[PDB]
């Protein structure tokens, strides 16, 4: 039974809240990531779920991993953080039941849903980064440093108008609490952190950064025909990636004040949350044209 802070309050395995097994069926597989399977599931107007499984044939470092990235999820609340309706740890394979996100991961949609021969405007996107923004500002107020803010790491509630991003990875944070080199988000990580493993919030604001290029870039990866090593000794060296194609020059300086080499010279997410909010209220910002991808 480990235990597990935050926000200066105790949780253990006790605490989660354990759904039965007979009330929850699996509908479909919604794909993977390193960690097993998703699935789109239902609670018993049963409850509709993303339901993450721990495979069967795993470690023991493995199984503790698994309820650690539970208790982790479970103690947030927050609109633009993915809710976890509960756990079913009892029976095997073990469930993590959590907020169905219709519209997936951020990346895939930015990629799916680039404007081709309407689907996408500016305040489209300067959404999206409010919330995420949104979901950072509340991880800050309560000191979880997440470490992996990316693109591929945010979901979204639905694919069309009104949907709402919320941060629904915590997995990189999960195995720091609990603590290889080819793995680590170099592309999403300041000097600091790659050289010295010194992690803060200020750390947070570089990737958040590097997300914002990623929204505005539609989809793109960071510094386009750089390797890790490469991008390492770029940032190191005070290099920084260039604007997306048509970005408005007010959400670039939001990229580069995120991107400054020293960490208090970074914006806390209050300020990058007022700087977002500006760009959405500016004119000449929202009524500039995304790119067209020929097709
Ligand atoms: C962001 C990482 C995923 N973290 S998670 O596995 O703990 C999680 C938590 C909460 C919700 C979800 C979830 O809903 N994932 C998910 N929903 C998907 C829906 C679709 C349907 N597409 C139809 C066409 C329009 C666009 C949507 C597709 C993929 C969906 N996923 C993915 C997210 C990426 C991976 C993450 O393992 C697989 C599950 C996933």
């Amino acid at each position: 039974n480990p235990n597990y802070s935050f926000a200066g309050k105790t949780s253990s395995i006790s605490d989660l809240k354990e759904v039965p097994r007979k009330n929850i069926t699996l509908i479909r597989g919604l794909g993977h990531g390193a960690f097993g399977e998703v699935y789109e599931g239902q609670v018993s107007s049963p409850l509709q779920v993303a339901v993450k499984t721990l495979p069967e044939v795993c470690s023991e470092q493995d199984e503790l991993d698994f309820l650690m990235e539970a208790l982790i999820i479970s103690k947030f609340n927050h609109q633009n953080i993915v809710r976890c309706i509960g756990v079913s740890l009892q029976s095997l394979p073990r469930f993590i039941l959590l907020e169905l996100m219709a519209g997936g991961d951020l990346k895939s949609f930015l990629r799916e849903t680039r404007p081709r021969p309407s689907s996408l405007a500016m305040l489209d996107l300067l959404h999206v980064a409010r919330d995420i923004a949104c979901g950072c500002q509340y991880l800050e107020e309560n000191h979880f440093i997440h470490r992996d803010i990316a693109a591929r790491n945010c979901l979204l509630t639905c694919p069309g108008p009104g949907r709402v991003a919320k941060i629904g990875d915590f997995g990189m944070a999960r195995d720091i609490y609990r603590a290889g080199c080819a793995m680590l988000p170099v592309k999403w990580m300041p000097p600091e952190a790659f050289m010295e493993g010194i992690f803060t919030s200020k750390t947070d604001t570089w990737s958040f950064g590097v997300l914002l290029w990623e929204i505005f870039s539609l989809g793109y990866m960071p510094y386009p025909s750089k390797s890790n090593q490469e991008v390492l000794e770029f940032v190191t060296s005070g290099g920084r990636m260039d604007p997306p194609k048509n970005c408005p020059g007010p959400v670039y300086r939001i990229m580069t004040q995120c991107w400054q080499h020293q960490p208090e010279d970074r914006p806390n997410f209050a300020i990058i949350l007022e700087r977002i909010e500006y760009c959405t209220q500016d004119p000449d910002v929202i009524n500039t044209a995304l790119p067209i991808e020929y097709g």
